[PDB]
C-alpha cells in the first residue's frame, strides 16, 4: 500500500568510489599528491566541522599512501580521498560516531564514514585467511587482502539482515519490545538472513519465531548500509491477521501489540528511544530504516 | 512498474528450520534415533529419486551425531534431517549442479539442499579465525564455529549480489556477455554489494562500471539463494538511455546491446538467433520472462 517517503539515512548519495584506480598504483601515487585524508579512531568516531567529515591534507604521513589505508574515491572536483585508523585525543576536540550523531553530517560525509567505517572495521577482523589459516595483505587501495601462502584474494563481508512492519492491510501494525531493552520501547521484527532462503522467507520465518504470526505479501521498501560493525539493512512489510494471538517462541520479544496510525504518530512525535518524555511508547532514532518505515506508513 | 510472474526456484518458504533445538545438544541426539540424512559431495551433487532428495536412515555412521554435520531442521511430521559432506557412489542418479536441474526437485527438497549446499560449504572454508588465524570447530548442530583459542562464534557468511535488468521504460532492454563466453550468448548484470552502500547506489554503480550507462528508477523484483558457494541474488530493474553510448571501463564485459521484447520471446523459447540464455535455475531467467511478457 505504501512506500518510503525519504531515502533512509547513509544511503542518500553515493560515492564516486572511483573502482577503476583500484588496482592501478601508479595512477593512486599521481593523485596522492594533493589527495584528502581522514582518520577514524579505534570506536569508529571521528572529527567534525561545520557538519562535514574533517578531511586533512593527505601527504602529511607519507610522501606514498600507506598499506593500511583504504581508498574511498574522488569528491566532487577530483580529489582521491583516503582513510586511516589512528588514535585521537579524545579531550582535544569532539570525536562523533556515526550511529548517535549521523544525522549532524552531511549526506557525502556519511557515505565517506560509512564506507571508511566499514572497511577499515573489516580489515582488523581479515588479517588471516579463514580457508587455511595463513597471514593475509592489503592490495589494491585497501579492497582486497591476498593470502600469503596461496595468492587467493579475500573480501569485505557485508551481513544482509531484514526488518519488518507487519500490519493488518488498513490501520493497525505490529511493533515490539525485547527483552534486553528498557521498557516502553518498541520497534520492528528484525532478523539476520540465514543461508538457503530467501529475503521474503527470511521475513516469514523471522515474524513467526518471534511474534507467532503468519504472515503475506511480503514487500521491500529500501535497504540502509548498517556498519555496526558490518550489515546492511533491508525494509519490508507484510499483511498479517490481527485475530490470530501471539507467540513469543524465539523470546527475544518481551511483549508486543497493534497499534493505530494514530497511536504511532502521537508516539514518533513524543521523540525517539533518546528521548526523556511521559509517553508509554517510544520509538527508534531517526538514523534508523525502522523509524522511517514506521514514519512512512502512519501518514499517508 | 512491473513484476515477478513466478516466485524464484529455491525462493519459497521453506523449512522448520527449528532455531530452537541448534543449541540444546540433548534433544538432537534424541532425535538422531531415527532421523534422517542427506549427503552432498565435494561438487555440491546430490541424489535425487521420484522427484524428491535422498533422505538415508541416519543412525547408520554413528550412535550420536558427528561435528561435521549440519542440522537443517524438520519434515513435515516430526523428524529431523542433517546434512554430511561425503563421498557418493555414481550407481545412482548424480546431479553435477543443482543449478542446471534443480528443477526436477520439489520446492522442499530444494530448500533442504540449497540450506546444506551452502552451509557445507561455508565450514570448508571456515576452518579458521578471519581475526587471529586460530583453529575453529563445529558447534550447535553446525550453525556456528568456536575459536579454539578465544571462544569467539563465527557465522554462517552469505553474500548479497545483485543482478539487474536495464531497460528504456518501453520495449528495449541490456543484455550483455562476459569475456569468454560462447559468441550471441548474453545475460543480465551482476555484482556484489561493497561496505557502505544501499542496494540502490550498488545496481547504479555496477551497471556504470560494467557497461557505462547512468540509470534510474531502481526497483527490487524479489530474491534467490545462490549457494555457489555462498550468494544471495536481488533482483532489480531500472530505466536507462538507449542515446548515451555505452562504455567497457571495468569491462568483464565484452559486449553488450539493447534488445527489443520481440526478440528477447524469441530467445527465451531458443542455432539461428543473435541473441541466445543460458539455462539455469538462476532468478535471472524468471526477471527477463516477466518484462517481456509486460
Ligand atoms: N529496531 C531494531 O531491532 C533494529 C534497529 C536498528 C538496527 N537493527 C539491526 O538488526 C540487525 C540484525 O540483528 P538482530 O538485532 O535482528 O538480531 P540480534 O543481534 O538480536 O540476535 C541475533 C544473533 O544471531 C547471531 N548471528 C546469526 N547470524 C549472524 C550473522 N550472519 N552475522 C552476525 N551475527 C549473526 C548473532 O549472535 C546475533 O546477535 C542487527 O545488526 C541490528 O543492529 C535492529
Ligand atoms: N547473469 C549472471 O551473470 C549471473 C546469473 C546468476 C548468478 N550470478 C551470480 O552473481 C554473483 C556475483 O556476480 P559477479 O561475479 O558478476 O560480481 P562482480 O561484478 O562484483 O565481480 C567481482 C569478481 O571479483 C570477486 N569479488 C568481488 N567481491 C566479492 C565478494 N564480495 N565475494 C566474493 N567474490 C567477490 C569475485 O571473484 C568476482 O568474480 C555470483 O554469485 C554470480 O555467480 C550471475
Ligand atoms: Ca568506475
Ligand atoms: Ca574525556
Ligand atoms: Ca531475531
Ligand atoms: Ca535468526
Ligand atoms: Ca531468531
Ligand atoms: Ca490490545
Ligand atoms: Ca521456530
Ligand atoms: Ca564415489
Ligand atoms: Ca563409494
Ligand atoms: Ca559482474
Ligand atoms: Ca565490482
Ligand atoms: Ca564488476
Ligand atoms: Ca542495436
Amino acid at each position: 500500500t505504501f512506500r518510503l517517503r525519504n531515502i533512509p539515512l547513509l544511503s542518500r548519495v553515493g560515492l564516486d568510489r572511483a573502482d577503476e584506480l583500484r588496482s592501478n598504483p601508479e595512477e593512486l601515487a599521481k593523485g596522492w599528491a594533493e589527495a584528502g585524508l581522514i582518520t577514524l579512531d579505534v570506536r569508529g568516531r571521528v572529527n567534525i566541522v561545520d557538519g562535514q567529515v574533517v578531511i586533512e591534507d593527505a601527504a602529511r604521513i607519507g610522501d606514498q599512501p600507506p598499506e593500511h589505508a583504504v581508498f574511498l574515491g574522488r569528491i566532487p572536483g577530483g580529489r582521491h580521498v583516503w582513510a586511516v585508523r589512528a588514535d585521537l585525543d579524545e579531550d582535544s576536540a569532539p570525536l562523533l560516531d556515526l550511529r548517535r550523531s549521523g544525522q549532524l553530517f552531511d549526506d557525502t560525509s556519511a557515505a565517506l564514514l560509512a564506507t571508511a567505517m566499514a572497511m577499515l572495521a573489516w580489515h582488523d577482523n581479515a588479517g588471516y585467511s579463514p580457508v587455511d589459516g595463513s597471514p593475509t595483505i592489503p592490495a589494491k587501495g585497501g579492497w582486497v587482502r591476498v593470502n600469503s601462502a596461496t595468492g587467493q584474494e579475500e573480501f569485505p563481508r557485508t551481513d544482509p539482515a531484514i526488518i519488518c512492519l507487519v500490519h493488518d492491510g488498513g490501520d493497525r501494525a505490529v511493533l515490539g519490545r525485547q527483552k534486553f531493552w528498557p521498557e516502553r520501547m518498541f520497534s520492528l521484527l528484525a532478523g539476520f538472513v540465514e543461508a538457503g532462503e530467501s529475503l521474503e522467507a527470511c521475513v516469514a520465518r523471522e515474524v513467526a519465531e518471534e511474534v507467532g504470526l503468519t504472515v503475506t505479501d511480503v514487500q521491500y521498501l529500501g535497504s540502509q548500509p548498517w556498519p555496526f560493525p558490518r550489515s546492511i539493512m533491508l525494509g519490508f512489510h507484510a499483511i498479517g491477521d490481527p485475530s490470530q494471538p501471539f507467540a513469543f517462541n524465539d523470546g527475544e520479544i518481551a511483549e508486543a501489540d497493534w497499534f493505530t496510525r494514530a497511536e504511532v504518530r502521537s508516539a514518533l512525535e513524543a521523540g525517539d528511544w533518546t528521548t526523556a518524555s511521559d509517553s508509554r511508547l517510544m520509538l527508534p532514532g531517526s538514523i534508523s530504516i525502522a523509524r522511517e518505515i514506521v514514519e512512512s506508513w502512519a501518514y499517508a
